[PDB]
């Protein structure tokens, strides 16, 4: 099983969310490809993985912005090699905010309307992820099973 995790992260807290899903993968025996977003390229970028998981911090206040670096791809997503994939996408963000990890929500969407698999709801870290390690531990091991 092949795995690529790309992520967008300005403060650190979803790029350690992907370094934590890596380990647990890794970890199960998957071969893991880990990007950050700000320097991947949209085309074919799925190509070659049996599962891409995509994180992204949800930022806007008033309104949904994506984590800066990832809304590059995400206005590529139809370039990627989604159709048929199986996917699963995670993100942070805080809980007192209007659109909670609206960012989580807007890339599943969009990844759905691609003809993606999601194979597991996405996961939303509400504060530190550091004090949620186990909820991705979790998450990462729920991922597995459904592919
Ligand atoms: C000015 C500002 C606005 C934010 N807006 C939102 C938001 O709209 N929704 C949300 O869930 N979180 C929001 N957040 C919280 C960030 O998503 C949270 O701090 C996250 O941990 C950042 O992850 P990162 O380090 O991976 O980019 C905001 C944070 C700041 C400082």
């Amino acid at each position: 099983a092949k795995a690529l995790i790309v992520y967008g992260s300005t403060t650190g807290n979803t790029e350690y969310t992907a370094e934590t899903i890596a380990r647990e993968l890794a970890d199960a025996g998957y071969e893991v490809d880990s990007r950050d977003a700000a320097s991947v390229e949209a085309g074919g970028l799925f190509e070659g993985f049996d599962l891409v998981l995509l994180g992204c911090s949800t930022w806007g206040d008033d309104c949904i912005e994506l984590q800066d670096d990832f809304i590059p791809l995400f206005d590529s997503l139809e370039e990627t090699g989604a159709q048929g994939r199986k996917v699963a996408c995670f993100g942070c963000g805080d809980s007192s905010y209007e659109y909670f990890c609206g960012a989580v929500d807007a890339i599943e969407e969009k990844l759905k309307n691609l003809g993606a698999e999601i194979v597991q709801d996405g996961l939303r870290i509400d504060g530190d992820p550091r004090a949620a390690r186990d909820d991705i531990v979790g998450w990462a091991h729920d991922v597995r099973g459904a592919i």
